[PDB]
């Protein structure tokens, strides 16, 4: 409960509002496809194939735009980290007004695509504030708040649908309720109110920007200040000499004309980016974005709307409550280790359950194990790839492409996601266990991957890697 951690808590706003938008619209998605009439014109009016390619569109322009978001947000955070937040607000505030009224698919899926945007911002931003707004030995544990809140936002956005009627019936032909109609578009406004407390927290208690972008640019005094003030002391000679020789190393590189497309020339830089963006890329081949998309679909087969509700509380509810151990977990084990351990507990998940479909398609017991395997699942990630990645990607870098790549790595997550969800949703309808199997195979080589490539990042200077040493950045 430091300072440090009032400031991070300011960032986790936008980190909150990225895991609402994210599940927003697959909780309330049912009566958005009744009201706006998809497929009104066939008997079924929740089951069609109109309904399935739009809802395709709408999935991929949040991805699309994640993917946009983070690559602009390379771009954009030289300007600063905290404005980069204030941005993302002012963003926010009116994509989500603007979500709330739509009446058409195509206004709908222009809302998305733009919040995707916005998502692929907060992507790269807030992880790279708490990052620099925060004590070395405990930037990890901090790091985890990111996660925490997006985990969390996932979580109230399905909970908040919870006031709804529990979803239409397909084959019926019993109008929305009036307050349905209401409380769905409320859900899409509800950012707008989160995005005016994260505007007030910003322009009144956390006016300084990070200690490492006021050196950057000259303000030399008042990083100091704002250095002592996360610090809680008056002597910060460490952090600011730390500070002191990234920035420098940054002066160095602009002038050798050194780039994120330079240093990709450069066999010690491209090592280092490859890496990055590796594995950034793995997290997506877990297939947790397979299950936070369609938590609905992947259930649909073997139960009712009840228990599919059901499980959809509990799973979120699971995904948020077991991302707090890695806030200790992080610090103390280190981050290599717990991405080990991740990967064990991915393939303890997928592997039975890809045996158990391949021995009977149709078994009950199989259908049980598989809720079983999911819970396996979502705990081994909630716990270690997903707070662990976005706390690395900050934290491998050197100084002159710590933020470029960073954002490179954001954006091929994003990529990764398009790769893996879609895909995964035509091969799950044919045969789950080559489904199973691929995953069980990925988790695998991912475990062999950070094994035998991936360093330990704990307690790390500010631009520092540990791949690349001081002196060895210096002949570049
Ligand atoms: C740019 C600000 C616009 C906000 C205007 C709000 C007016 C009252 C909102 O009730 C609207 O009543 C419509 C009747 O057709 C419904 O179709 C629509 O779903 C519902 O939202
Ligand atoms: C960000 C989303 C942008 C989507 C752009 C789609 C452009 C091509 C489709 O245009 C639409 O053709 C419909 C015919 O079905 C018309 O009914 C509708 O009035 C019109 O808008
Ligand atoms: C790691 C957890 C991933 C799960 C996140 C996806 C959950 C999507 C929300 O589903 C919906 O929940 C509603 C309750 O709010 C139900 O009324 C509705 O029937 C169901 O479709
Ligand atoms: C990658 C996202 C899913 C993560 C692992 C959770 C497995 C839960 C899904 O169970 C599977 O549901 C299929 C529906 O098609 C059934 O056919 C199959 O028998 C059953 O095993
Ligand atoms: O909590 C689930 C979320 O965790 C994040 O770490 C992953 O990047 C997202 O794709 C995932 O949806």
């Amino acid at each position: 409960f430091s300072t440090s951690f009032k400031y991070v808590l300011s960032a986790c706003i936008a980190s909150f509002i990225f895991g609402y938008q994210v599940s927003v619209l697959n909780t309330i998605k049912n009566f958005i496809v009744v009201e706006f009439e998809w497929c009104k014109g066939e008997k079924d009016r929740l089951n069609c194939s109109n309904n399935t390619i739009q809802s395709s569109f709408l999935l991929a322009s949040v991805f699309i735009g994640a993917v946009l978001g983070c690559g602009f947000s390379g771009y954009l955070v030289q300007f600063g980290r905290r404005l980069s937040l204030l941005i993302i607000y002012n963003f926010f505030f009116l994509v989500s007004i603007l979500t709330s009224i739509t009446h058409h698919f195509h206004t709908i899926l222009f809302a998305r695509l733009l919040s995707g945007f916005g998502i692929g911002l907060v992507t790269v931003s807030v992880p790279m504030y708490i990052s620099e707004m925060t004590h070395k030995d405990k930037k990890g544990a901090y790091g985890v708040m990111h996660q925490l809140f997006i985990t969390f936002g996932i979580f109230v956005a399905v909970m908040l649908g919870l006031a709804m009627g529990e979803g239409p019936k397909a084959d019926s032909t019993e109008p929305l309720t009036s307050f349905a109609k209401l409380w769905w578009r409320l859900m899409f406004l509800f950012p707008s109110v989160i995005s005016l407390i994260g505007i007030l927290a910003l322009v009144v208690f956390f006016k300084e920007e990070t200690p490492y972008f006021l050196f950057e640019k000259g303000r030399i005094e008042e990083s100091k200040n704002i250095l002592k003030k996360i610090y809680e002391t008056d002597n910060v000679d460490e952090p600011l000499n730390a500070i002191k020789e990234a920035v420098e190393q940054n002066e160095s590189a602009k002038k050798n004309s050194l780039s994120l497309l330079s240093a990709l020339k450069i066999p010690s830089y491209r090592y280092v980016i490859i890496l990055g963006c590796l594995l950034s890329g793995l997290q997506q081949f877990t297939g947790i974005n397979v299950l936070v998309s369609n938590s609905n679909e992947l259930y649909k087969e073997f139960l009712d709307s009840h228990l599919i509700t059901i499980l959809s509380v509990v799973m979120t509810a699971v995904n948020f409550l077991m991302t707090f151990p890695a806030i200790y977990i992080v610090e103390k084990l280190g981050r290599k280790t717990l991405l080990l351990w991740g990967c064990v507990g991915v393939l303890v998940a997928y592997l039975p359950t890809a045996i158990a479909n391949e021995i009977n398609r149709n078994s009950n017991f199989v259908k049980i194990l598989s809720i079983v395997a999911t819970f396996v699942m979502i705990i081994s990630f909630a716990v270690s790839y997903g707070p662990v990645l976005w706390i690395y990607l900050h934290e491998m870098f050197p100084s002159e492409i710590k933020d470029s790549a960073a954002s490179l790595a954001s954006l091929v997550n994003w990529v990764c996601a398009i790769i893996v969800v879609f895909p995964s949703d035509i091969i799950i309808k044919k045969s789950p266990s080559i489904l199973f199997i691929v995953f069980s195979v990925m988790s695998i080589l991912t475990f062999f991957f950070i094994f035998f490539f991936i360093k330990e990042t704990k307690g790390g200077e500010i631009g520092t890697s540990p791949y690349i040493t001081m002196e060895e950045r210096q002949k570049h």
